[PDB]
């Protein structure tokens, strides 16, 4: 029993870490086989952050300029590139602690550990989902750019993020480990701001899920609704939209607590239109939507 | 800035997870150096549960009556040995992965990491603490028991909990690494139950503090408080007492902010009479106790 947000283990990207210097610029990088990947941005000062040319500042580097320190070992750098906003560079030596690992993006509700690092040691790990505004509710310090995030399939580790910045209202902007941006973000010091967020549905309906399976029943009710009426009342209260997709990944945890998707989505109606009267949900008392349907089977059964 | 409960990396730990089996029963088991620890209940059957007399039953064991496998390799027991409720079985090979460890009891109102291991295999790591009633508020399913609690202050892993069960309530009772319980339970299947949990007050305090730090202040006021005063509202809340052990404690995170313990206190009774009026404190509309003064310095600055 029990119902906790947990992290993948951390050890298979632990072993991936390392310390990224260029000019007074340090950082963290991933080594996988005999690449280290991190973000562009260390090859910046804060004159080049203010409207950085990356081509021309990277032509004008050796590779000598970049310094990576592996726990105490330098590796040797033997070539430098850029793929989108990160660089990628070469070393003389596959890491041998390099685990089975794909490269994925995520989508916007879909959650993942992060292993926040800072000189290249790992600090803490946590969960966090990818906001449908594409920022993260991290918690990160300067010194942590280029720690990375990840979900563990099976053996493979998938790598989905890389950590770049920290917008004003104080959360979090980054790449997939292509480089490319979640979200309208550039790696720049110019104005730039989150977009007003949403509640992920049914990451909602799923957390839900979790609270009758440990015996929280007191929301469910008599009453069910349509994908349509529900939807209405998603919009109004600024919930994501919830498709027949969901309904159908939902599926699970509907046949085995007998409480149908749409009969869930009635208790769910309720809340945002009554609140809970003081009432808790696993301890909560604000209804959570960082955990996906995989989480809370996954928690809930494996 | 962001403020998350945060465990520490678990690959130090995940390199000493093995499976132990005894008859039918599976858990897991911590190896380090030549000795695998796990929980003395392994050698329980169905019979056995309500009155255990584990000297008799472990009397009846030799060494290869214990199957433990570190991942794909199975492992030699050579020796066998109980100490209060852990068993110690020496092993053939001294783990490779050790690292830099030591075992340490804790206090309630402490946190530490937990790897859910199930069948010897790491599952999930999250941060817990140990309650005011020595019980944990765990994410724990059948086959988790010898799964532990750690944390990692510098590079040295610091053992302080054991799993060994869940109570009827829902939470999980377990010893530290010299096999001495937490709290009144004790490893036998009688009735027993969780006493009346409390907030812990001094890390509700330091999470305060957190929120000051990064930026909010909206539930402070102009007054302050004695400590009497403070602890005789705190206890109609079910808060645990604050000590002057534990003002002391807050003294780093006060001379921070610039933020006085007991104005603090005052915040708090203030937060306990009105709620937060639908606000929220670092993204939590309940307030939080999981988080010692020594994780907010940690985590914050
Ligand atoms: O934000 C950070 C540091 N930090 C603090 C917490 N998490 N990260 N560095 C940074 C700031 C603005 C920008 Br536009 C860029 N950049 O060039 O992409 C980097
Ligand atoms: O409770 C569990 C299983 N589990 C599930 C989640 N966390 N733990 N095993 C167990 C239960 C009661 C007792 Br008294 C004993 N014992 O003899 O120590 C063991």
């Amino acid at each position: 029993s029990g119902f906790r947000k947990m992290a993948f283990p951390s050890g298979k990207v632990e072993g991936c870490m390392v310390q990224v210097t260029c000019g007074t610029t340090t950082l963290n990088g991933l080594w996988l086989d005999d690449v280290v990947y991190c973000p562009r941005h260390v090859i910046c000062t804060s004159e080049d952050m203010l409207n950085p040319n990356y081509e021309d500042l990277l032509i004008r580097k050796s590779n000598h300029n970049f310094l990576v320190q592996a726990g105490n070992v330098q590796l040797r750098v033997i070539g430098h590139s850029m793929q989108n906003c990160v660089l990628k560079l070469k070393v003389d030596t596959a890491n041998p602690k390099t685990p089975k690992y794909k490269f994925v993006r995520i989508q916007p509700g879909q959650t993942f550990s992060v292993l926040a690092c800072y000189n290249g040691s790992p600090s803490g790990v946590y969960q966090c989902a990818m906001r449908p505004n594409f920022t993260i509710k991290g918690s990160f310090l300067n010194g942590s750019c280029g720690s990375v995030g990840f979900n563990i399939d099976y053996d493979c580790v998938s790598f989905c993020y890389m950590h770049h910045m920290e917008l004003p209202t104080g959360v979090h902007a980054g790449t997939d480990l292509e480089g490319n941006f979640y979200g309208p973000f550039v790696d720049r010091q110019t104005a730039q701001a989150a977009g007003t967020d949403t509640t992920i549905t049914v990451n909602v309906l799923a957390w839900l899920y979790a609270a009758v399976i440990n015996g929280d029943r007191w929301f469910l009710n008599r009453f069910t609704t349509t994908l349509n009426d529900f939807n209405l009342v998603a919009m109004k209260y600024n919930y994501e939209p919830l498709t027949q997709d969901h309904v159908d990944i939902l599926g699970p945890l509907s046949a085995q607590t007998g409480i149908a998707v749409l009969d869930m989505c009635a208790s769910l109606k309720e809340l945002l239109q009554n609140g809970m009267n003081g009432r808790t949900i696993l301890g909560s008392a604000l209804l959570e939507d960082e955990f996906t349907p995989f989480d809370v089977v996954r928690q809930c059964s494996g």
